[PDB]
């Protein structure tokens, strides 16, 4: 009995939502709020247990980068504290290797970071990685044969459609083959071996096309659009599919929820969320 956690957002000022969907029944929970409002987080899970990740407090008294990491127990239903990374890291993304998160690029004021820190639970400590070839903000995370790919995002002059791929074993990056679509903002994560970026933004409309990567032929090729066009989503796997939640549309922001099933290549909306917003943290326990 998994159930879908969505943590933070945006909507008028950040937020502090903490909600978990049950793709069986249906039913959505109200779960204890985050400490602190966050949007433009990144959401992930060890052991049982879900990690709030970087972001930002956007509100009407002003706006302040999160370097924090937060974790929910989902026996007691309460927030406790961790050891902060090494910078604030809003618009971040996020992946997991042998139970240790990986912290991606984001931004902090007007610096668009190419830094990686990796957390190890076990320790409550950051250590500092290898950095990214490119600096990225918006940036989408897989792991995949035990690999952190780092997809797409901005650098702070342009859109990006490039990406790469971390050696944990080897301390290094290496540039991939690019995207067909520039993607800032994009979903990103893994499905049967494959690479997904659904939705995000090319510079001048937010997108609906998604796209698969796929690491024999090394190359990127389209699957079937979403209904509705989506920046800053949250996305995860469960039951093998994909599960989009909410996001930006240029005008509004979405409650939607949609649900790609790769057998017969096809979104439907499965379920709405119980407000809109963009700029979510999700996980799967
Ligand atoms: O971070 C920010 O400074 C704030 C500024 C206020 C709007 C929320 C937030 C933001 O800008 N976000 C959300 C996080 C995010 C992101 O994070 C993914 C990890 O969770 C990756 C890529 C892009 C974004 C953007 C998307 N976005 C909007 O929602 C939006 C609304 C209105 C005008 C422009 C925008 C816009 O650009």
């Amino acid at each position: 009995g998994r159930l879908i956690y969505t943590a933070g957002g945006y909507f008028r000022q950040s937020l502090s939502y903490l909600e978990a969907y049950n793709p069986s029944d249906g039913t959505w929970l109200r779960l204890a709020d985050l400490q602190v409002p966050r949007s433009g987080l990144a959401g992930c899970v060890v052991g049982g247990l879900l990690y709030a990740v970087g972001g930002r407090n956007n509100s009407p008294d002003g706006n302040t980068d999160s370097s924090a990491l937060d974790c929910y127990n989902p026996m007691t239903n309460q927030w406790s504290p961790c050891a902060p990374m090494s910078v604030p890291r809003n618009r971040i993304g996020v992946g997991v290797i042998d139970g240790h998160i990986y912290a991606v690029g984001g931004s902090h004021g007007c610096i668009h970071h190419n830094s990686v820190e990796r957390y190890e639970p076990e320790r409550d400590e950051w250590h500092l990685v290898a950095p990214m070839l490119t600096r990225r903000i918006g940036v989408g995370v897989a792991v995949l044969n035990r690999l952190l790919y780092a997809v797409g995002g901005f650098d702070g002059t342009n859109r990006l459609n490039s990406a790469e791929c971390y050696y944990p074993e080897r301390n290094e990056w290496r540039m991939i083959t690019a995207m067909n679509t520039i993607r800032s903002g994009a979903g990103v994560c893994v499905l049967h071996n494959c690479i997904y970026a659904a939705g995000g933004y090319d510079g001048q409309d937010q997108l609906n096309s998604v796209e698969r990567y796929d690491v024999a032929t090394a190359t990127w090729t389209f699957v079937a659009p979403m209904k509705h066009r989506r920046s800053a989503l949250g996305i995860t796997v469960h039951q093998g599919r994909i599960y989009v939640l909410g996001g930006y549309d240029g005008h509004t922001f979405l409650d939607s929820v949609e649900c790609y099933d790769p057998d017969t290549d096809t979104w439907s909306e499965v379920t709405r969320m119980t407000s809109g917003r963009s700029g979510v943290g999700v996980a799967v326990t």
